[PDB]
């Protein structure tokens, strides 16, 4: 099926998933000098105090840290969002080298990685229903650059040895997503899609201006993961990012001047 190799990578996805060439695809390049400050945007509200992490899973495309979303325990509100969006999982996209790995780019600049905190609009009752709606999901994107270590990331790094291959999962309770946020919540926002098949156009993207720093040792451990299942020839999980797609008829709004 789909992946990030030469023979099944983003260039091929449109054949099985025609929406790949659709009206509102992600990610995009964020041209900082074309984005429009929008003084009408309300403050962004990240409410993660009651967040309940459950499990970490290698799904053969990335790794997901999953949360209990049966109640409003960890939510995103405000900014461009109407109503309440519940945290369901977060994951990363990253490169084989520090100079690439992010999905969104900022004035064409690629970061070493990008964290995605995925939330679904509670008005639609469940995640499966939400992805079929133009405002079903809100994904908070955060760039990673290589610098000093991120202490709040180390617990994730530590457990990767136990989910090396596709299908593996481990208990991952009492992790606090707040440790992954930068100081500033200044952001750009635009209407887009999931960046992997099924590429559904159901996402309000909120991409933070300020990157977090992680250490070389930390990102190196991401790169030791496998796309393949246990017992199969080793394919390192690297460069699991879709490149920037055409902006087409969309505007990127900024929360700041
Ligand atoms: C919400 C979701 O579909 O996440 C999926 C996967 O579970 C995830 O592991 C990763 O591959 O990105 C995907 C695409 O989502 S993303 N990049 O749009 O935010
Ligand atoms: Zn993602």
């Amino acid at each position: 099926h789909w992946g990030y190799g030469k023979h099944n990578g983003p260039e091929h996805w449109h054949k099985d998933f025609p929406i790949a060439k659709g009206e509102r695809q992600s990610p995009v390049d964020i041209d900082t000098h074309t984005a429009k400050y929008d003084p009408s945007l309300k403050p962004l509200s990240v409410s993660y105090d009651q967040a309940t992490s459950l499990r970490i899973l290698n799904n053969g495309h990335a790794f997901n840290v999953e949360f209990d979303d049966s109640q409003d325990k960890a939510v995103l509100k405000g900014g461009p969002l109407d109503g309440t969006y519940r945290l369901i999982q977060f994951h990363f996209h990253w490169g084989s080298l520090d100079g690439q790995g992010s999905e969104h780019t900022v004035d064409k600049k690629k970061y070493a990685a990008e964290l995605h905190l995925v939330h679904w609009n509670t008005k639609y009752g469940d995640f499966g229903k939400a992805v079929q709606q133009p405002d079903g999901l809100a994904v908070l994107g955060i760039f990673l650059k290589v610098g000093s270590a991120k202490p709040g990331l180390q617990k994730v790094v530590d457990v990767l040895d136990s989910i090396k291959t596709k299908g593996k999962s481990a208990d991952f309770t009492n992790f606090d997503p707040r440790g992954l946020l930068p100081e500033s919540l200044d952001y750009w926002t635009y209407p887009g899609s999931l960046t992997t098949p099924p590429l559904l156009e159901c996402v309000t993207w909120i991409v933070l201006k300020e990157p977090i720093s992680v250490s070389s040792e930390q990102v190196l451990k991401f790169r030791k993961l496998n796309f393949n299942g246990e017992g199969e020839p080793e394919e390192l999980m690297v460069d699991n990012w879709r490149p920037a797609q055409p902006l087409k008829n969309r505007q990127i709004k900024a929360s700041f001047k």
